């Protein structure tokens, strides 16, 4: 009696998933990178490790990060000596910080995105929350539903322990949710806090130490939907095609474990080398079908894992130096905010394009690419189209 | 130049997401319920707690579980006294078990589902992995890709720390992935291991103790896709509509935290009561649009959190006793395997329907419902259509 084909046709959306709003937020405590070595070696009781401090100073000087925003403060660290040691039982204390801070910072970013969107929050049908800092049941998706006053029947997707490529992951997921469901409006929130990874220095663990020079806190929120209401909603970028892959010869490049001592970061291979060796294949998969071969003719968003990934990709492809400008600006002002970074870069790019009177939100260009890099070695690819003005 | 509408039309699927294969697996160690109180009170050094053992015996007697399969054995527990205590630092030992066992068990279920499906594992485009048992980076999704030899470009969705309603969640997610992407074939794996939640008994924490009578291990895998190739692929169930909601007046009903002592299960409200009070609303949302109001006229799959949820739902709606038969058979043979449970119940239902020559895979009925229940209080609803024969 009942027609499923009629239901399916009536249930789905028509057009491409579109980013309709972007909002960001960071902890209030601003930490300058120029004075970080001294602050970090003092608060971790490591001032006597002069040679290790010199190695950390070089890591900070090479980071291309001017400052980072941190939930952790001198006061909080003085109350948590176990967090200041390289390896002490401290997950409960860290979890108590991030179970609250992740949704707190996420709400700030989400309220800003909802304000830009300008539509009733009761029209948000799906919620994607992504974090690599802490886990809990009910999760941060339930907390944000409560904190934002979303409908109780919002459809939630709680992405925990994702890693640095997950800015691409949440876009890949939001695309399918928006495109398959007529009327769907997806609130996407990436919120990353370094309280679960902060730890003291160890001269036999230099891989762990590099994380201390790079990771910073931040949240970004998006509204994503298909079939925008003309002259009411305002498209910023459209998603057109996505991919995720595991690079060959990359096993163990980035291994991150959640233990009693918190989240521990282990590095085993040349990440910049692997990314730059495999980025061209990811570009031809994405762009050959569109007839695009000139990689300077598209706008660029790349996860700034570190500056060497950016430099090596730029050199490999012969990208003009300006291609990575928005990416490098976010790295310089905020450091590596894990999954949230690429969403901050989208916001920077569209705001600079607008401010500077370019013709599209993607630096005056039509087509663009967003890349996420992280554990596995995983590469996420999202092909974007800009919007006029 | 490039038409995004053309791309979008060529990129999406046409028909409803369909379950094309189901495979399950459990650890080899079979644990009888009749004698579990003695086993559990001996291994946890609690044999002198006579009254508490009595309370546990009653929980096991009322559980309606005959046996469970568990990775944990007497030998593994004797080597891990911190896991045998009610509350001792033990997450590292538990993670070392589950980071391996979750993908191992998932692999066995996935291989079974792929064998039934019959098509090359190179045609699997998307992979959803769900567990409430441990977390790691790269996740269990990466581990399964490697273990099964899936393509490196399989698109992965790692659902960690989800909870007992996530059998519904993975179906809700797989539906959009399959329907929005032409040719997509989604391998869905739920794999749950009780090594992160096992702990000793405490007479002031009877809510934790209830979990020790109910939780068991298991993995279930599905192949989901739209547009099945007729007579090559074999549809089992179709998904038609989904929902997720948070029941009113249920805050804190089920809070589960991942701490240095592992995963701790708490209960603060009457779950059977909340579920039975809110199930009608969930049914009307799903079935009023289809013109169905007789809930005995549809086939049923309910997460068997405990037998009281089933009994109270049955009594509330006046379901005939036979409606919950497949659900109760899975509870009897395997216990509560968290997210995997509802997928085992789909398997039992279609296998008994096919074995017994009923007219459809849903007990000879056309329309059916699958419910997941868990933290938040969250209710997941999936509306299914059976397949002839």
């Amino acid at each position: 009696m009942v027609s499923v084909s009629e239901i399916r046709k009536a249930q789905r959306a028509e057009g491409p998933a579109t980013i309709l709003a972007i909002g960001t937020a960071n902890p209030a405590n601003c930490v300058e990178q120029s004075t970080y070595p001294d602050f970090y070696f003092k608060i971790t009781n490591s001032e006597h490790k002069t040679e290790l401090k010199e190695k950390f100073q070089r890591m900070c000087d090479k980071s291309m990060i001017k400052r980072r925003y941190m939930y952790l403060t001198e006061e909080i660290l003085k109350e948590n000596p176990n967090v200041c040691e390289y390896m002490a039982p401290s997950l409960d204390a860290r979890q108590d910080m991030v179970v609250v801070e992740v949704p707190r910072l996420g709400k700030e970013a989400a309220v800003k995105a909802i304000k830009e969107w300008g539509q009733p929050k009761s029209k948000i049908t799906h919620l994607i929350v992504c974090t690599t800092s802490g886990v809990d049941m009910p999760g941060a998706d339930y907390q944000l539903t409560k904190l934002l006053g979303l409908r109780p029947y919002v459809k939630r997707y709680m992405m925990y322990q994702q890693g640095c490529f997950a800015g691409g992951t949440v876009l890949r997921l939001a695309k399918d949710l928006a495109e398959n469901n007529k009327g769907a409006r997806v609130l996407v929130v990436c919120s990353e806090v370094t309280a679960v990874t902060f730890r003291g220095p160890s001269d036999t663990h230099l891989d762990s130490l590099v994380g201390q020079a790079l990771f910073g806190d931040g949240a970004a929120a998006l509204i994503v939907g298909s079939d925008p209401v003309p002259e009411i909603e305002k498209p910023i970028f459209e998603m057109v095609w996505t991919a995720q892959t595991i690079a060959p010869d990359s096993e163990g490049a980035i291994d991150v474990h959640l233990r009693e001592a918190g989240l521990t970061f282990h590095l085993l291979k040349d990440v910049p080398g692997i990314v730059s060796k495999n980025i061209t294949k990811a570009l031809v998969e994405a762009f050959e079908p569109l007839g695009i071969s000139d990689y300077n003719s598209i706008f660029w968003i790349a996860h700034p894992g570190g500056p060497a990934i950016l430099d090596q990709v730029e050199q490999k492809l012969a990208l003009k130096p300006e291609k990575m400008n928005a990416t490098r600006e976010v790295l310089s002002e905020y450091g590596n905010m894990s999954s949230a970074c690429v969403l901050f870069i989208l916001d920077e790019m569209r705001k600079k394009s607008t401010q500077n009177g370019l013709k599209t939100t993607g630096e005056g260009l039509e087509w663009g690419v967003l890349f996420g890099f992280g554990p596995g070695l995983t590469i996420e690819t999202v092909v974007l189209r800009s919007v006029a003005i």
